[PDB]
């Protein structure tokens, strides 16, 4: 709802300086959803996928805007994108892709009404 600066440390400086709660893994702050995604630092220091800390970040600390007050999500593409790369490796050692990190449920870009973001290099890229 009102933008935060983002105090996560896996997702200081991912190219997007806010964030809201809550988020949709049922955390309600931050320091709930820091927890959470630091589990995930071997898969991002092993670099199975140059896009799973954007993903990640855009997932847990999703990115807030001043002048658009809309959820706006990673483009399905960026999920598509960390699972080819991770999901094996995850598998391997018996951990699941998450189910609340599904793809499907994630837009395409391209959308007439709202907006979705990917990134390149870090900038982000909106593409709805
Ligand atoms: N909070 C939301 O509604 N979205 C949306 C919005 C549109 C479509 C799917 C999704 C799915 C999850 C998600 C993740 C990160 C940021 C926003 C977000």
């Amino acid at each position: 709802l009102a933008c935060q600066e983002i105090t996560v440390p896996l997702c200081k400086g991912i190219g997007y300086e806010y964030t809201y709660m809550p988020n949709q893994f049922n955390h309600d702050t931050q320091d709930e959803a820091g927890l959470e995604v630091h589990q995930f630092w071997p898969l991002v220091e092993i670099q199975c996928s140059p896009d799973l800390k954007f993903f990640l970040c855009s997932m847990y600390t999703p990115i807030c805007l001043e002048d658009y007050k809309k959820p706006l999500p990673p483009c399905r593409s960026v999920c598509e994108r960390a699972k080819a790369g991770c999901a094996p490796l995850m598998r391997q050692y018996g951990f699941a892709w998450p189910d609340r990190m599904r793809c499907d449920r994630l837009p395409e870009q391209g959308n007439p009404d709202t907006l979705c973001m990917d990134y390149e290099r870090l900038e982000v890229l909106f593409q709805g």
